[PDB]
């Protein structure tokens, strides 16, 4: 075989072996054989025999028993700016904020109405619709590595899955929420003090708490879920407003949330706001309010964003008890 050759066959199986290998060792999870691994580690070693130029202390080869997996949260990038929610805690400041949207673009913009989850922010990066990045919000341009924890994720896919529909992106930056089921945050505390550590007070500590591992093998023994509410950076893929890009994302396996509504304007946010006040606490996450967004692409360029925030964006949260 020709040099070129060489080094494709060897990347190739090398990440093959790698991904089973994170597979096996953190996520207890393997997908394939144990036959078929052992089979694929022999074709990486023999290649390596022939050329060893190719063996490093990195290869997967040299890496065996679980090693070379931790977390370390150097900071990484976020493609695209990464800001918080400017608040709204009373009919007025709400009204108020939908009276500024509609004098600068008027009955044109509508409302997308989310459920706001009190969780740890995510930002997950597939290229050629794989996962290559997840990383916490840290200051907005700059987060923490936290890749292997996020793989560990049973709501987090590894590969986005092709549909004629919805071409999987050449990039994808999306973003979502990490969290705890209420009698999942229970069930782990009482491991953990079964084990002689302490409890967590809530959950959003303990699901930031378990996401933030050195080693991802824990991470990968608690019940975290994901919801993506976002899209940063994309390429190849350009979606007129946010529910129909809500659309894209499920077809391609991304988790989404089923309490989504779409309004016309103020009085339907309004009802959706009401209506949650009465019965967020039947959802078994925790909602402390209501994400108001203008659902329109174009909308949300004009209005733009200020330096900490989205114009086109309001979050309602509710009193504390
Ligand atoms: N459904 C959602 N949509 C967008 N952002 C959300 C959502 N849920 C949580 N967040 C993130 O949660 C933060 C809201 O701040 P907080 O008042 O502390 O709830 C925002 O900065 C968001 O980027
Ligand atoms: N099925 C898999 O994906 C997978 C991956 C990595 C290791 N393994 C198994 O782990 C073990 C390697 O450890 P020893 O070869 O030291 O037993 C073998 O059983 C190997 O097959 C399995």
């Amino acid at each position: 075989q020709t040099a070129p050759e060489v080094l494709r066959q060897w990347q190739a199986l090398a990440a093959e072996v790698r991904e089973h290998q994170f597979r096996y060792y953190v996520r207890d999870a393997p997908i394939i054989s144990d036959a078929e691994f052992d089979e694929l580690l022999r074709r990486l070693e023999a290649l390596e025999e022939q050329h060893p130029e190719l063996r490093t202390p990195d290869s997967p080869t040299q890496l065996v028993g679980g090693a070379g997996f931790a977390t370390d949260f150097e900071p990484v990038d976020h493609l695209e700016r990464m800001l918080s929610l400017d608040n709204a805690f009373t009919a007025d400041e709400l009204a108020a904020w939908a009276g500024r949207i509609h004098a600068e673009v008027g009955d044109a913009a509508h409302y997308l109405c989310e459920l706001k989850i009190d969780g740890v922010a995510l930002s997950l990066v597939y290229r050629e619709g794989r996962l290559t990045r997840a990383s916490t919000r840290g200051d907005g341009r700059t987060g923490e590595d936290v890749t292997l924890n996020a793989r560990t994720i049973a709501d987090v896919p590894e590969r986005l899955t092709p549909g004629d529909d919805y071409p999987v992106p050449e990039v994808l930056e999306v973003r979502g929420e990490v969290f705890f089921r209420l009698d999942d945050f229970q069930a782990l505390n009482a491991s953990l003090v079964e084990e002689g550590k302490a409890p967590f007070a809530n959950p959003r500590n303990s699901a930031a708490g378990s996401l933030r591992q050195k080693d991802p093998a824990v991470t990968a023994r608690r019940r975290l879920r994901m919801i993506c509410h976002g899209l940063g950076h994309v390429e190849g893929f350009r979606p007129a407003t946010l529910h129909q890009a809500y659309l894209a994302l499920r077809a391609w396996g991304l988790p989404v949330s089923e309490h989504t509504t779409l309004a016309t304007d103020l009085a339907g946010v309004r009802e959706r706001i009401d209506y949650w006040g009465e019965h967020r606490h039947e959802v078994d996450h925790e909602i402390d309010g209501v994400v108001v967004k203008v659902d329109e692409v174009a909308l949300q360029r004009r209005l733009g964003s200020t330096s900490r925030a989205p114009r086109w964006a309001i979050a309602y949260k509710y009193p504390p008890e």
